């Protein structure tokens, strides 16, 4: 029993960060095969069509570039993709990982590495939001540090960090090169588009509440709402309400089951309770919590 | 910018966590040097002065140990510490890093690395709670994964989890065997104190909101009280309102003189919006938060 944020081990992933500098510039780098992806700014502060020329210009024998080990290694090639740098080295990562890279959809849980001089210190979950940033938690010298997570052993690379945003918002690009949201990695002021809070995450977790009551009290909340909404009426609301729209899913149709709850009638407590939450916590709270995912629910009931 | 529960990385102790079975009994391990701590009902459930007959009818021969990596360990004593069964093994780990063996106060937060079958499956963050609980996360065969921070390069071990009690409420032992809270690995009802919320900690939270309202707004929090508080007349009041007593220490002090934010308004504001939160949120929220840390509040602003 109990719900926890997890966050994906490590391991496989320290074993791909290195450090990546460049003439007084510090980042870190993701070391996949004989390729080494870090943010372009590594380079310096550049915009628009100055990238390219920046990169004729550059020097492999200037990227200054170190394993957690202490090893050295030698870049031998250099290209952009998109935000991206892409530094070839000369010897390939043995210990790299089965993986993909693939772009995280809104509401997506997956785990920070937050790495400084190539070292990971910590990790912590975060959650794509609507407009393309993630609430995490960096310093100067943390670009490059990887959003990630495994299934089924495989390593799954959503997310490169390039960009602290106003209101401690944070965004990058997929290892793809293409950022997130649309925004650029320039230090300029940039649109964010208002935050919509995850209605699928915020379902998961009112079914988490519902479980943690029962399992130890055999009563149904008192917030919850008895009455129901229909989904496309609530999608009509939720539209204009700052929340996502509701979908199904294979976990959210196994947690309705197991809790014998309609999800319908937890679509009707977002939207009073998001009205007037009133003096009912839930799960100690009086906010929505919208970074747990149906699926991390469910995989926490024994 | 930003605050997160951070999770210490996970390398090092993936090397260390073993699976551990006897007879049926399916747990994890941690292995160091030559020697396995584990919980000691994997020997069965027992009670008393059992344990001592229990362990010298087990014969080494049948403890079926396996590593992540699939080799099988083989155990060549075994003796009982507390409530950790202690198994030696013929072979030394040879990736045994440099540790300590910590118990924690009140307060103290760390790292759970949650593993069922001697496999590491996800990793989050925890409080010792005033009573000598955890709220984690675990379901049957998480026995023996342990709590753990690093720090300068040591791994303190905290924790090995054993039960799970009333209220989705965890516990266990630190690594030499002494149950937290007084609490006994026996299936039968225990005594649970209240759980304070635990002001050290909120205080923290505090300073983190500070911090982040003059990144955002150049100026104090329209929450933050601006009388004081003696300790002395914080600490009267939090033992009649569920709180736990306010401690000075380095970090604080530390946060403190960052912000040029006297503890003792933050300490009066608890009490304030304890009694009556009004419609301001702290950090998006309406309840205090109280796993986050001095230490990691000032590790996150560098
Ligand atoms: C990695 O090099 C850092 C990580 C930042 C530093 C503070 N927290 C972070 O997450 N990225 C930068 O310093 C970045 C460099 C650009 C050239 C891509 N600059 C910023 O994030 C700036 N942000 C902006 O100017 C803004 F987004 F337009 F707001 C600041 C002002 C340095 C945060
Ligand atoms: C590890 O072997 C499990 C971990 C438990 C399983 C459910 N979630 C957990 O954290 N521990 C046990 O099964 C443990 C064995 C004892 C012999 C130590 N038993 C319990 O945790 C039980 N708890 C109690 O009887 C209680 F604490 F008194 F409430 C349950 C009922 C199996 C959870």
């Amino acid at each position: 029993s109990g719900f926890k944020k997890l966050v994906s081990p490590s391991s496989a992933v320290e074993k791909c960060i290195v450090s990546v500098s460049y003439r007084g510039n510090n980042l870190n780098g993701l070391w996949l095969g004989d390729t080494i992806y870090c943010p372009r700014h590594v380079l310096g502060k550049f915009s628009g069509d100055q990238w390219n020329d920046v990169l004729n210009l550059a020097n492999n024998h200037e990227f200054e570039v170190t394993t957690q080990h202490g090893v050295t290694l030698n870049v031998v090639s250099r290209r952009l993709k998109g935000a991206v740098l892409i530094l070839q080295t000369a010897v390939a990562n043995a210990e790299t990982p089965k993986y993909k890279f693939i772009k995280a959809n809104c509401g997506d849980s997956f785990t920070i590495a937050c790495a400084y001089g190539g070292t990971v210190v910590g990790l912590y979950p975060v959650t794509m939001r609507s407009n393309g940033t993630i609430r995490a938690s960096f310093l100067a010298g943390a670009c490059g540090s990887v959003g990630f997570n495994i299934e089924k052993g495989v390593v799954n690379f959503f997310y490169m960090h390039h960009l602290e945003l106003p209101n401690a918002l944070h965004t990058g690009t997929d290892l793809m090169g293409e950022f997130y949201g649309g925004y650029v990695d320039e230090e300029v002021a940039q649109r964010v588009p208002p935050d919509n809070l995850v209605t699928n995450n915020i379902v998961a977790w009112l079914y988490a509440a519902i479980i943690s009551v029962k399992e130890s009290s055999f009563s149904l909340p008192k917030w919850l709402e008895s009455t129901t909404v229909s989904v496309d009426d609530y999608n009509k609301w939720a539209g204009d309400n700052g929340f996502t729209p509701f979908s199904t899913s294979t976990a959210i149709t196994k947690l309705s089951a197991i809790t014998g709850v309609d999800v319908c009638k937890l679509l009707r407590t977002i939207m009073v309770k998001n009205s007037q939450w009133g003096g009912d916590p839930i799960l100690g709270q009086y906010n929505f919590e919208d970074e747990l995912t149906p699926e991390s629910v469910f995989n926490q009931i024994g």
